[PDB]
This record gives C-alpha cells, structure tokens and sequence, in this order.
C-alpha cells in the first residue's frame, strides 16, 4: 500500500520483433504503460508512480519496465497471474463456457478493471505517458511466433482489406477480437445494410416507374411546349436584380420532377415508413439474439433542479444560435472545426451538470451533441422543405420582416428540386469525403509520426507510434450513421434513390471503419454494450418525427397534392371546361396572374421589365377580382386537401405501426427456443 | 397414491356455532371441501372410489381434514382442511413467500399465528392442485369440474354484522364491514392494508386504484366545474345564442323540414332554450377543459403508474412465478392448426356478433328516423326524440350485453385455451371489444356520423335520407346521451350487484338451504367464479372510456364518475364482504391488460376529443366567423363581431328540388328555408355547392385538429419523460432495504 519497492525484472531486452510474452516467455502480455520519468515536478511524479506501480505490484499482478531503445520513454509489460484471473473472472461475473484459457480480450479488459479499481487519474495526470493492449502482431504480416495466434493478421486479411469487400463480416471473430461494443456496432451497420438493400431496391424499383411514366406527366410536356410553356412568364423573384423570366428555362427541371415527384414516391413513402417500423422491430429482435448469443448481458433535490433548468436553457440558447448561423450561410472545414466547438461547449454544460458517472456523461453528451449536428445538418433541408417560399405574400406588397427585404421565394425548378440536390450532395459527396478524411487523418498522422523518427522496433514501440483512440471512439461513428439514417428516413418523400446512396456509403464505410480500426489506430480495451445505447431512443424519435416530416413534405412542399386536386376537382365542368378529369391546362389554371399595381411601402417591375401581367405560382385571385390578390375557393380547397392529407396519412401510418409493432414479436422464435433449452440443460 | 385411508377424525359437531377451528380447537380451519355421495347407475360408486382416491393422496400429503354431516342436509358433507406447521414451511419453501422479518421483508422463512389466515389459503390451494389422485390426473380443479367434488372454499371470521364468539378469533371481516363496506362508512378511508391482509394482493390492488381513481377525479371534477361555471356565468353574454333567440331575427330563420314526409318548416325560436344551455357546452370554457383533460389522462397514467411502483414495493407484490397449470376443459381434450382454424373460426363469430350490435345501432337510427314525425305530429320534438332514443339505445344495450356476456363464455369454452391466464387475456380482448363497441358506437356516432352526411335539401342523402342535426351543433345531443347512457349504466349496474348476490342468497334460503356452523353459512352463498374482479375492472375502463373519449361535450362527466365512484367502492366492497363467498387470495403485481387497455384509450382520447371539438362541436365555425367574416373583405362590421353568425352562416335554400317529388310544396306554402351548411346561396353561379367559407371552415378544423393533436402529443411526451415512474421515497426505501440485506 505504499511505496515498499518498484517493479520487478527491470531488464531491456528488444530483440525479439513480436514477443507478445516476457523476457523469459512463460507469461504473455496483458497490458503496457508508457511513462518518462530520467528528466520538483519531476520527483514529484517520481514519488507518485513509484507508489502507485508498488500498489499494483502488491495486489498481484506481474509487471516489469523496460526503456525503449529509441532512451527516455519506458514500457512496462503487465500480466495477470492464473489466481488473480481467476479471482476476478469469479468476481466480475463473466460468462466462461464449463463443459490460454482466457481470451486475450477479456484477459486485456480484465486488468483494465484492476487499473481502475486501484488509471486514467494518472494518466490524465502527466505521470502516465498512455495505457494501452497490444496487438497480435502487424497487420499485414504474419506474427513471428507461432504459438501465438496472427488473429488480427487474419482480421485484416479477410475483413479489413477492400479486397474483401464482399465477403461476409467474421462477427464472431471480430468481437472476439475487440470487444462487444464494437461486434454490436458493426452488427448494428451490416443489418442497417441489408435493410438499406431492401429499401433501396425497393425504391429502384418506383423510381424506375415513374421514369417509364416520364412522357405521360401532361404537366411537363406543357412546361417544354414553346407555345403552353412559352407564353408564361413568372414575375422576377428578387426587386430590381431579378428579371421576369419564362417557364421555358425549367422544362429539365419539369422531367426530372416528374421523376422525382409522383404517386410512385408516394407509395414509396409509405412503404419506407413501414420498413422503418420493420427495421426498429427486427433490430430488436437481432440484438435480442446477440444478447442470446455473446451473452452481453453483465452487471458490476430542489436546489438540483435549478441547475437541471439552468443548463437546458443554456443548451437551447446555443442551438438557436448555429440556427442562424446556417441560415445567414444559405464549408466542409469550418464543419469540422465546428464540431469541436460542439464538443468544447457541450464539454462545458456536462460539466456543470455532471453527476461524475461515466455512463451518465455519455448520455447527457449524446444529447447535447445529437442536437447539435441534428441542428447543423438539418437546418438547410427544413427550411428548404417547410420555410422556404411559404411565407412570401405575392408581387404586390412582398413580405419584408424587416430592413432585411425580400424573404426568397422559390427557386425556378421548384423547392423540391432543390431538397433533392441538397440531399443528393450531403448523402454523396459530403458522405465520400468524410470517409476519405476518416481513412486519411488518422494515417496521415502515423506517418507524421514515424517522419520524426520517434531497426527492428517491438511491439510495444510499434502499438506506442499509433493514434491512440479517445474516449469515445464509436460515438462519433454512430452519430455519423445516425445522421445518415435522418436523411434516409427523413426526407425519403423527396427522392426515393436515398436508400441506394446510403447502401454503397455502408458498404464502403464498414470496410473503411474496420481498415482504419485495424491498421491505424491503436486498440482499444473491449467492453460490453447490451445494445446501441442512447441511439436506440434517438432512432425511436426520428422514427416518429419521420411520419411527420414525410408528410408535410409530400403535402406542403411537394406539388403531387395540388396536381390530383387539380385532376379530380378543376377538371370537372364547374372548374374546368373538360368533360371528365385530366390533367391539361394544368399550368394556365394553377398560376395566379398579377397586373403591376405594386404598393408604394418602390415599384421595381416598371424598371425590370415592358410588360403589364405576370404570372406568378400561388394561389390567390387574379386581378379585377371584387377581393382581388386575395385567396379563393380553390387556394382553400388546395388547403383542405393538404390538411386532410396529413391527417390521414399520420394516422393510417401510426397505426399500421402499432399494428405491425404488436403482431411482430420483440423476440424471436428461435431465439425462445434456444433460451429454453439452455436453461433445460443449465 | 391409493385409498387406503381417509377422512381422519370424522365426527359430527356443531354446537360450537362461530369457530373457525377444528373440534378440538386446537389447529384452524384452512378450507373447507363440500361433497356428497350417499346417494346412479354405479357413477355414484365411480365417484366414491375416485374421490377416496384423491383424499388419501391428500392424507398422505401430510394434511389434516375433519369431515361433519351437514346438520340439515343428510346427503351433504363437509370436510375442514387444515395443514400442519410443518408443511406449511416446506410449501413456503417451495413457493418462495415473502414475510416479515426482524419490518424487513424476506424470503420463504424468516426469524417471527405467523402464516396469516389468507396466506394459509392461498398454500392450501396450491398444495389441492399439485397433489394428483389418478393415464395422469392432475388436481382439484379436475375433481371440481367433474362434479366430484361439489364446493372447495375458505372461510371468513364470523358473520358480518355480529362479533365472533370466540374471542381468540379477530373478526376482520366485522370490522371491515364496520369501517367500510357499509353506507355508514361512505366517505371514510379504504384500510387497504388490512383489506390486502383478509382478501389478498388482487383484490388489495383493484381497491386502491378504485380509490386513486376516485381521487384523480376529484380534480379532474374541480377543474369540470371551474370551467362549466364559466360557461354558466357567461351565459348573458353569448351572443348567438341570443340572436337566435331574438323574435326579431331568430323568428325569421325557418328552417327547412328534416323528414322527406309529414315534417314542417320550423322556426329557430324553439330552439333558443337548447342553445341558452348549448352556449356552455360549446365554449372556450369547455375548450380548456378539454386541453386540461388531455393533460390530466397523461397525468393520470403516470402517478398510476408511481402509486403501482409504490405498492409494488410495500406489499411485495413480485412473487415468483411457478409454471401455471393447465385448465381442466383444455386438458381434457389436449393438431396446431385445427386451434389455429378453430381460433380464426372464433374471431369471425366475434366480429359476426359485433356486426350484430353494428345492425343494432342502424336500427336505432331507423327508429329515430320513424318517431320524429309522429313525435312532431303530437321541449322540441327533436328534444324528445333524441331523450326517448337514447333511452332506448340504453335499455337495448343493457338486454343484449347479458347475453353477449353468456355467449361469450359459450365461445372462449369453444376455444382453446391453454392456461387459466391465457383464458383470461382471451375473454379480455373479446369481451372489451365487445363491451367498447357496444357502448360507444351510439355516442361515436351522434358525434362523427349523424348529420355529417346529409347534402343540400335538393338532392339529399339516401342509404334513406340519414339523420340531420341541428344548427346549435349534435353537441347538446351528444351530451345528453352520454349523460343517460352513463348514469343509466352507473345506478343499473350498481343495483345488479347489490341485488343479485342478495337475491340468490334469499331464495337459497328460502328453499331452506336454526345454530348453524360457520361452514354451512359460507356454503349457503355464491361462490365468486374463477373470473372475480375482471367484471368490475372490466365497468371501471368503460367508465374511463366515457370520461377521457367524450370529454370535450359536457365538463362535468368526472363529477359524475366521482360520485359513482364514491358509491362504487363501497358497494362492491360490501357485496364482496356480505354477500359473497371469500374468494381465494391471489398475486397480482398489475391490474393486468386493463392498463394496456387505458393506454390505448389514452392515445385515442386526444385523437376523439380533438375530432369532437372540430367537428361535432360548432366552437371552430365561431371562431372562424368571428376573425375573418366580419372583416370588411367578407362582412360589413368594422371591427371583430360575432353578432350576424345566424343570418350570415345559414345556407338559403330557394325551393327547386329535384324529381329523382318536391315534398316541400306539400308540406308548407313558404319560398326560402334555411339550413345548417355553408354552401353556395341559390342564385349564386356555382349553386348549392360549397362555398370559399365552407372550405375555409373545413381547413380551420382540419388545421386546428393537426395542431391540438401535435401540441398535446407533444406535452404527453414531455411530460411522461420528465416525471419519472419510479417515486424518489419508494427508489430510498428500495436502496434501503437492499444495503440492510
Ligand atoms: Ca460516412
Ligand atoms: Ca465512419
Ligand atoms: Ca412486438
Ligand atoms: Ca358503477
Ligand atoms: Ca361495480
Ligand atoms: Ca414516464
């Protein structure tokens, strides 16, 4: 309990290239500490590790320092006894198969518990250099010794590397090899990945209809018509910068909305919240079977509430704050900056409310952090979908908030033309480039590293000149798949090739993950993690704020509404002058005319242009109207549908949910059956 | 395993007139088994071997039994059933009970006359169902339902309304029946403890969420009543109300006739005293009580949900749960997919028998749609109709659900069910499918479907020509059948389980069925059923259903449920008490599917009262009337006004009806009616076609329902995330009890 002596078999010996066992190779090693102590800070720190490397000395476990040969930085090798393993296997209650003898795995998260219980302080503390497991041997090549397995060899040979891209993830192997939390998640992304499979061929599969009924959209042809679409000339969008402009410029935005935007997208829709509902039930039902499987299940007033409020207000004040941000922006390396300005800030409101449980943090960092980047990359499609060209009043009297003049109105093709660009850059290319900066940064620094020559190194010196792993490693790579999974579900009513972007962005984010995992960054201690986390809860509510957003999108800012109202209500003799329902005229009967007669609140049409009426895309009576500009019957009715539309969809959608959740059983049968056996024979 | 011995110590005594003990007095009375075998076609010989049988292997289990003759039926006989120290430990140990302990609470046998009377039973009758006699036979439930043995019950301390005469007996049961389960003691508090410790752990937890119940309607009542005495209060004020009532303007609003044949234009006149009257149902008042009432359902639930916890804790009601056992009928007959075809062929009489009720309820209709005229040809009319209806929509419901209760015992026996639990989430589903559309397809109705389809007078609905409302709105309609429909329901079935049990008792007595002992008292009662509280919990949730679904007619339905309530416990606990046979204590850590069941309900209460206020309630006309038709672009006034509603909402009608037979002309000599829809007036270019205002109505409701329904959903989230389930005392007194263990 003091500081009686240091570490035993101080002795240098680098000679053997991958000796994962002592000088004298009876015990392997579990764990290395990486300190520099030969150059009143000093001795102070002396003092401090020569206790604590005397306490852990004294609780049974086997360790000894040896310098590098590349001087001032010390390794110290440590191994746990069979009696101290046993005693703690005994105690942390691990679930050994009764009928070398522990895992490497768990023998490493073994002695980190032994660290913690009598690590981290000092290693936060400058005493401790870093503290870390080893690997089997390099990843490309075979370990020296044959006695000891080159799992992670193998690892990388047929998982990590691209040229193993197809085949099927080694589950099994790779928990065994890194730890539950990292088999659950990479089990989490391969299901995420078929069920992306389904989807998307699903989604080919609309897409593909509505492009056989491409030339059958009557509405785009009379866009392209030189004559239907040729004598319309909306109204300029901006004052006196913007000019009046034919709707002849828009006929290849009008083919790939009829594309985009059809009965085909809608049953999509409704098809995609249905297989969210699938993917919710049977991912319950697959960690349900790892749970069976790995066993992951393992156990080991007033005055407060002020501060509960305190910092949620803070919280929501910082939120509206990259609002706005976004906003005036409407950036790659500002965004990466920015998220350790998320990672800074939220630091500080955990802080403040810590309760100083390591779980707890995560949750309330999860939190705040998911709020952030849901902020930063939702923003622009929000408002794209819902705030963009819904509040603009008409050509006379434009909504001015304020000084800020000229809130936007639409862009030409439309509002939903440009969600789906938006969508398609951010699922795409923003996507590949964050992979490639994910599998670039964390080589390019192993080679700043080895640049400054920090021949034959042993392992611990190889694993030391690595990128350690943080805390929190796999949040970020949730959050980054969560992200990806709001923009699948989200705004799936836009396009429906969402699901397809995603499935070749999963297939090479599971390869680059575990590349990046195996090769350049230093491994970490496995753990256990039942399941996902608080991502399961985050899922959960993007799932109900899917149906949501769905429709709104396909009410409010998709067209589809007003086209079938149109058909089945402004065709017929009272609105139209066709004998039964169609389609024609579309266009010369949505556009509200506008004869220039502006408020003097300027008048820039006079300087921007010689005509007299211009057509703009809302809803209101044309002039001459007794209440002319004003809203009519059919901007009402167009209302009404959008309404009813959302209204029914949400509840037909709800409770098929309800539906498909309460016929679906949580847990599956084999999985019962399996469990009742097991306990029969147990 | 073989009759070699039984009925050990048989003798007849009664002298001793109130105790529960044995002849010699020294060991209790556990139980009491009734049979008789003195008196065809050697079946009698059959019975006699198979039940010596079965008390032998009982005997040999290490039980102790006294058999008497009953003193005035010779054929009857009694057996006590007692069981020894010794047996009652080791089953304890087989069944891990939880006990005090030095007051901890521990497993199977503590360090602490110390196995309490219903805990005693509640062995016994796990030992008579394990135990077999004998191909395998498995218990007493066996022998029961054979008729072998004819009873097999507990028994209480002494008669309810007189001290027992021993004076080593405590009487429980006299005082519960002195400090509750009496008028006396209405408005006292519930010992939900000691009524735990005499009846058991289901009937302990039915009692107090009666009890909380009652409570949280308390509030629900008071804030009811904040809301209807601002309704009342601002009665003077309503403005259309008071135009209608208005000689000078409501006496020029004629209303065209609602029948085809035999109906009169009417003038709005008639109407004013239901509209004085409707203005506080249909008001701002009402409004809030809504949004207060979807807040208080999620309130509700989550203290429900503390209080359980709680209970949870106290009374231990985590017991471990041994492998239940088969029923004796599925037993009795033991492929998978003939259950399967036998269980959809079960499902489809199911929904055959509520088409049945379904094609009730459109008779019902037929009936309104056949009296109006003659009730008009002799408080309106429509009043009366609507008052008569619904009584007798009440009567008709209250007949057919006795035999829908009978028909399904017929179809869940006809069904398979493998356990006793399994029987009972079966007969739940049915029978509250059942019992919600029974009860709540008249009043679903009235408020989404009567007048909803009707069209213009030109040209109306026919099926023929469906219910027409009433300008004020089928609110006040609404109201006064959900206020017969539950007040009827309230007093009938109140008056069925007090008379019932009663009268059963008084002609078992009056077929002579004078010192008796304490068992052929208890016999001579009515044994509870295997089902028990389910009826109860089962009029509870509709109940729950009438207060939480419709609450945006009327705010004084919780009133009424309190009422109801505060009489509700003290009836039930008096007929359990008095009437009734004990019934075997239980284990039940929730009140099962029922709170399923109220979940759901909860989540379609928003959904109902948000379509109620938009729809059947003509709140959203107002308020559209109000902010955007007196404005000079669609009215005249010059700033905000209701007044001009009548004139101005009701749609004109010049008389052109189509000949797809003009009863107009017949039925009156007048040239423009009016009626209670938005469309186009005659003469407009698009006639008798819905109109820029109609449509503008339709997306205020349809908007307005959208936004209650997110906003509400919205603060049930919040609100069930940031109360937690679990009491921060119950958490501490958890914590407490673990370090101390
Ligand atoms: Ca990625
Ligand atoms: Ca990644
Ligand atoms: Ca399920
Ligand atoms: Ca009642
Ligand atoms: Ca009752
Ligand atoms: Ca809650």
């Amino acid at each position: 309990n003091q500081q009686d002596f240091r570490t035993p078999e101080f002795e240098e010996f680098n000679g053997k290239p991958d000796s994962l066992f002592f000088t004298d190779g009876q015990r392997r090693i579990d764990f290395i500490l990486v300190y520099e102590d030969e150059s009143g800070t000093n001795e102070k720190q002396k003092r401090k590790r020569q206790a604590y490397e005397s306490n852990l000395i004294c609780h049974g476990l086997q360790l000894e320092a040896t310098r590098s040969v590349s001087d001032k930085l010390v390794f110290v090798k440590v191994h746990a006894p069979w009696e101290v393993l046993c005693t703690y296997a005994e105690i942390m209650h691990i679930k050994l198969p009764l009928k070398s003898f522990f895992n490497p795995a768990t023998r490493s998260r073994i002695v980190y518990f032994i660290l913690s219980r009598v690590i981290n302080r000092l290693v936060s503390s400058g005493i401790y250099k870093a503290a870390f497991p080893l690997h089997d041997c390099r990843f490309n090549y075979e370990s020296e010794d044959i006695s000891c397995p080159s799992e992670r060899y193998l690892l990388y040979r047929e998982w990590a590397h691209p040229r193993s891209i197809y085949k099927k993830q080694p589950l099994d192997l790779i928990r065994k090899y890194y730890g539950e939390k990292i088999g659950i998640y990479f089990a989490w992304l391969g299901y995420y990945t078929q069920m992306l499979l389904l989807a998307a061929v699903v989604g080919v599969a609309c897409f593909l209809y509505g492009y056989l009924d491409q030339d059958n959209c009557t509405w785009s042809k009379e866009v392209c018509d030189p004559d239907i679409g040729g004598q319309i000339l909306m109204c300029p969008q901006c004052d006196r910068l913007c000019p009046f402009w034919r709707l002849n410029i828009t006929c290849e935005s009008s083919k790939k909305l009829c594309i985009f935007d059809s009965f085909g997208t809608l049953i999509f829709a409704v098809f995609m919240g249905v297989w969210v509902t699938l993917f919710l039930e049977f991912w319950k039902r697959r960690q349900a079977e790892l749970e069976y499987e790995w066993d992951t299940v393992e156990l080991q007033t007033c005055g407060k509430c002020i501060r509960v409020t305190l910092c949620a207000s803070a919280v929501f004040f910082w939120i509206l704050l990259i609002i706005a941000s976004v906003i005036g922006i409407i950036s790659f390396i500002i965004i990466m900056i920015l998220n350790t300005i998320y990672e800074k800030v939220a630091i500080m409101i955990t802080n403040f409310e810590l309760p100083r449980t390591q779980t707890d943090y995560e949750n309330s960092l999860t939190m705040k952090m998911f709020l952030f980047q849901f902020v930063a990359y939702y923003s622009s499609c929000f408002y794209i979908a819902f705030f963009k060209g819904k509040f603009v009043g008409y050509p006379g009297d434009p909504v001015y908030l304020l000084g800020k003049y000229r809130s936007e109105e639409c862009d030409p093709g439309g509002c939903l033309l440009e969600l789906t660009t938006q969508l398609t850059i951010i699922m795409g290319g923003k996507a590949i480039w964050n992979n490639i900066q994910e599998v670039l940064l964390p080589w390019v620094m192993n080679l700043i590293g080895r640049y400054k020559r920090v021949k034959i190194t042993p392992r611990w010196e190889q694993d030391y000149h690595l990128q350690p792993m943080g805390k929190l490693g796999l949040f970020y790579e949730y959050l980054e798949m969560i992200i990806q999974f709001g923009f699948v579900t989200l705004f799936v009513a836009s396009f429906p090739l969402a699901p397809l972007l995603a499935l070749v962005n999963n297939i090479l984010e599971i390869r680059v993950d575990a590349w990046k995992l195996t090769t350049q960054f230093r491994r970490m201690v496995p753990e256990k993690a039942q399941d996902i986390g608080a991502w399961q809860p985050i899922m959960q509510g993007i799932a109900i704020l899917a149906v949501v957003t769905n429709a709104m999108i396909i009410a409010f800012t998709s067209d589809m509404i007003p086209r079938l109202v149109y058909y089945w209500s402004f065709s017929i003799p009272p609105y139209g002058d066709h004998t039964y329902y169609t389609m024609d005229g579309y266009i010369n009967n949505t556009l509200s005319v506008f004869n220039i007669t502006d408020f003097k609140n300027e008048n820039p049409y006079i300087g921007l242009g010689n005509y007299t009426l211009c057509r703009y895309r809302d809803f209101r009576n044309p002039p001459g109207h007794p209440q002319e500009y004003k809203h009519n019957i059919y901007y009402w009715h167009v209302i009404a549908a959008k309404l009813a539309f959302i209204i029914v969809m949400e509840h037909i959608i709800y409770s098929v949910k309800f539906f498909i959740s309460y016929a679906i059983p949580d847990v599956s049968k084999i999985t019962k059956s399996k469990i009742k056996r097991e306990k029969y024979l147990t």
